[PDB]
C-alpha cells in the first residue's frame, strides 16, 4: 500500500541512481551501465546461470516509467544486479571488485533514506 513518504523516498532513490551513473564512479560502474551482452562477451552460459538480468540502464528506464512504486522495489533491482555479478563471475574477477565498490556506494547512501 502506498505511503505518503513513497514520493520522497523515490526521490532519494533517483539521487542514488544518478550518482551511480555519474562520472565520479565511472571507473568501476561502467560494466553495469547496460545489459550483459552474453553472446558478444563469449559468455554463452550466462543466461543459463542468471534467471533475471539487471543493469543500471534498465533501472533508469524503470524509474523514468514510474515502474518502481517504492524504495524497496528499486533497491531489490540494484541488489539483483550485484547478486548476478557475484553469482556468475569468479570472486577474484576484476568485475567483482568493481561490483563491491559500487555496491558500497549504493548501500551507504541507501541507508541514509529519509523515513
Ligand atoms: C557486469 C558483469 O558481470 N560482467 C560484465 C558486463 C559488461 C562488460 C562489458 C561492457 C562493455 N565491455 N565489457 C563486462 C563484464 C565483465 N567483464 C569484465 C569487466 C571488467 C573488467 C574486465 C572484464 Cl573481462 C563480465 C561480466 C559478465
Amino acid at each position: 500500500g502506498s505511503h505518503m513518504q513513497d514520493p520522497e523516498q523515490l526521490k532519494h532513490c533517483n539521487g542514488i541512481l544518478k550518482e551511480l551513473l555519474s562520472k565520479k564512479h565511472a571507473a568501476y560502474a561502467w560494466p553495469f551501465y547496460k545489459p550483459v551482452d552474453a553472446s558478444a562477451l563469449g559468455l554463452h552460459d550466462y543466461h543459463d546461470i542468471i534467471k533475471h538480468p539487471m543493469d543500471l540502464s534498465t533501472v533508469k528506464r524503470k524509474m523514468e516509467n514510474r515502474d518502481y512504486r517504492d524504495a524497496q522495489e528499486f533497491a531489490a533491482d540494484v541488489r539483483l544486479m550485484f547478486s548476478n555479478c557475484y553469482k556468475y563471475n569468479p570472486p577474484d574477477h576484476d568485475v567483482v571488485a568493481m561490483a563491491r565498490k559500487l555496491q558500497d556506494v549504493f548501500e551507504f547512501r541507501y541507508a541514509k533514506m529519509p523515513d
